[PDB]
């Protein structure tokens, strides 16, 4: 289960983006995604829309630039270190001591059979902490 790069998983397919599924932080609120776009290869950055349901039943939508440093994706002081991603279709990070993970928009009907790699490092990297599960199909499609 060799992990790609965090510019790798970053990125991604280059298209869609990302829904929280689970984590062992509480309190999350539902639908908590992000979304990468205007891609720089060659320094390794982006920007970045995230957010989580708001009301109206409408996704919140903040911007800030997404880069690199070492092996983590840095949003504002948040360096998410990258555990295990495919590029493809999901992300095992540690933030804030949390073991998160993510998966791509293309992935969200099939979350019980999701690439092995991350569910694998999911469920090792938490240990005996109880996870939470984030997302729900009714969450709203990720902005456009
Ligand atoms: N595809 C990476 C998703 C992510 C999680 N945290 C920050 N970005």
């Amino acid at each position: 289960c060799d992990t790609v790069s965090a510019w790798q998983s970053l990125r991604g397919p280059g298209t869609g983006g990302y829904y929280l599924f689970k984590t062992t932080e509480g309190g999350k609120t539902d639908c908590t995604y992000v979304k990468g776009s205007n891609f720089n290869d060659a320094a390794q950055t982006a920007t970045y829309t995230y957010g989580n349901l708001g009301s109206g039943n409408q996704l919140t939508q903040q911007t800030a630039s997404a880069s690199i440093s070492g092996n983590a994706i840095v949003v504002g002081t948040d360096h998410s270190e990258v555990l295990y991603s495919d590029g493809s279709t999901c992300d095992v990070v540690r933030l804030n001591g949390q073991i998160e993970l993510w998966i791509h928009s293309s992935a969200t009907s099939n979350t019980g059979n999701l690439n092995s790699c991350c569910t694998d490092k999911f469920n090792q990297e938490k240990g005996s902490r109880p996870e939470h599960v984030v997302y729900r199909s009714t969450c709203p499609n990720l902005p456009q």
